[PDB]
């Protein structure tokens, strides 16, 4: 019982740059490999340069965080990409009853001002909170969030 929660490091809804905040929480009685978690957030790309990812901060080391860009390609205005954040390894366990904490951030490299209250994902919340248009994976399983 893995639980998602978000919130909005830098809430301008212009910028190139997003901002997306975590905490991953286990609530369940077993352990769950980071490995073993993904997580996506979902928004509207413009053009074709790649997207450029960074981790500020993680529980286990930002160097045990992995950032890919993948597309939908299902022609919606919600969205039409994601970013998928995965774990390594040495990123180790979360308990049961822990949890961990991940400041992460990205770039469109669009630089089009794009209104980003137009992404599935985007919350102005400064709070952590249960929000699901963000979604989280076990072994390759939704079990927090709906999918756009």
């Amino acid at each position: 019982k893995i639980e998602l929660k978000y919130k909005n490091g830098r809430t301008n809804v212009n910028t190139d740059t997003i901002y997306p905040m975590f905490t991953i929480v286990n609530k369940g009685n077993q352990k769950v490999k980071l490995s073993n978690i993904k997580i996506r957030y979902y928004y509207t790309k413009e053009g074709n340069a790649s997207e450029t990812f960074w981790c500020d901060y993680f529980t286990k080391g930002s160097s045990n965080v992995i950032g890919s860009f993948a597309k939908l390609n299902n022609d919606k205005n919600n969205a039409n990409s994601y970013l998928e954040i995965s774990f390594s390894d040495a990123a180790g366990e979360i308990g049961a009853g822990e949890s961990v904490e991940l400041s992460v951030g990205f770039a469109k490299n669009d630089w089009s001002q794009y209104n980003q209250k137009n992404d599935y994902s985007y919350s102005s919340s400064t709070t952590y909170f249960s929000w699901n248009k963000v979604t989280l994976y076990v072994s390759g399983k939704l079990v927090f969030g709906k999918e756009p």
